[PDB]
């Protein structure tokens, strides 16, 4: 058992509704207002081919950008420089407004929400996670401190299989016989040596913390990443989240938005943790997010083959380069890079053809650093 979710509405009872059970009372109130969250949909334009290219300011020191972005299979890039739009590129079939699958730069989102509920003081990370989910006892969560979910420095069992059955489990692919039933229940699959200090990277974390904001707010995930972080962006547009059959956000990899309203995300962070609605996370943890986390815990070569002094805490992968950059990283292509030194948010959405190869990294990296350093006073 998984203890206590926020019900889908008011008064529902627990796992309600179903796909099959959504048409009857009470559900249908609720489901007939939401009924994307149970079937899958497709959006009917309201409005009734070319590639938009707008780099302008940086295209004079990087004249091949456009082609760059297309060799990195890129959907949608955007420059924030300061509170300026000042380089934009959507391929052809891609809007400005369109709306992309954030991939793994979730987990920084969901990082933020973690650290809005700790300026609030009603997240210690400190604690032990089972002091939040209780029923997180007996698997690898029993003993781990928040702050090690955040800085990811758990050692788990987590075959990279553990990465199909989650998805399997939160609806991501076609469910097995015998697999759980929700993220909840998947989570407390899973198992570990004990150890602790060192960085893995596991998106089974993120979800505990997704699953622990639930728990201290007692908000679906998918309304605390609103109300903690979305709705003061004063974004453009709602963001979207997967959601399984529980309706508990894929907090790990789910979201979706437009690549002007995730720059906000990044202004927000470079604004000490202010954002237009109201502050959403301490100054504290903006500069403990941009001071990295622990060096010698950060034993992935795969990033410090790049990245020698890099590290990762509270969700962001933080390069230790010359510049301080620091960035929210999905596969195939997904970055919210900050560039703190020129006071700049880069993003960059793409669909490389393969998730995560040196390849498509060295590619990407050497794009995001040109362009940032492009931004430099001369």
């Amino acid at each position: 058992s998984t203890g206590q979710h926020p019900a889908r509405y008011p008064g529902a009872a627990a796992g309600e509704p179903t796909l099959d059970s959504w048409q009857e009372p009470p559900h249908n109130r609720w489901a007939f207002a939401h009924l994307g969250e149970m079937v899958p949909s497709a959006a009917v334009s309201r409005r009734p081919g070319h590639a938009l290219a707008r780099l302008g300011a940086i295209a004079a020191q990087l004249p091949d950008l456009e082609q760059r972005l297309e060799q990195t299979y890129t959907d949608a890039f955007l420059v924030l420089r300061g509170t300026e739009v000042v380089a934009e590129y959507y391929r052809a079939g891609f809007a400005p407004d369109d709306r992309h699958l954030l991939m793994s730069v979730s987990k920084s989102l969901c990082g933020t929400v973690v650290g809005a509920l700790v300026d609030e003081g009603r997240i210690d990370p400190a604690q032990p996670v089972t002091e939040y989910v209780p029923e997180l006892a007996g698997s690898v969560y029993d003993g781990p401190s928040v702050l090690q979910v955040l800085d990811m420095q758990i050692s788990i069992d987590y075959n990279e299989s553990e990465v199909q059955t989650h998805g399997r489990s939160a609806g991501w692919r076609t469910r097995r016989h015998g697999d759980p039933a929700d993220t909840y229940e998947f989570l407390t699959t899973l198992r570990g040596d004990g150890s602790t200090g060192e960085f893995q990277y596991c998106s089974a974390n993120t979800d505990v913390l997704a699953w622990i904001v639930e728990r201290v707010t007692g908000l679906r995930y998918v309304e605390a990443l609103s109300t903690y972080l979305w709705a003061k962006l004063d974004a453009d547009r709602d963001a979207t989240i997967t959601v399984d059959t529980t309706g508990f956000g894929f907090a790990h990899g789910g979201v979706s938005c437009t690549a002007r309203d995730l720059a906000r995300v990044g202004r927000m962070m470079l604004d000490g943790g202010v954002a237009p609605g109201g502050r959403v996370v301490s100054e504290d943890w903006v500069r403990r997010v941009l001071a990295g986390g622990s060096h010698e815990a950060m034993t992935d070569k795969g990033f410090t083959n790049t990245f020698p002094d890099g590290s990762y805490t509270r969700q962001w992968w933080c390069t230790g380069n010359e510049r301080g950059n620091v960035s929210g990283i999905g596969i195939h292509g997904q970055n919210l890079w900050l560039d703190p030194l020129t006071d700049s948010v880069i993003v960059k959405l793409s669909s490389w053809p393969d998730p995560d190869t040196e390849h498509w990294h060295r590619l990407q990296n050497g794009i995001l650093l040109d362009v940032s350093r492009a931004l430099d006073a001369v």
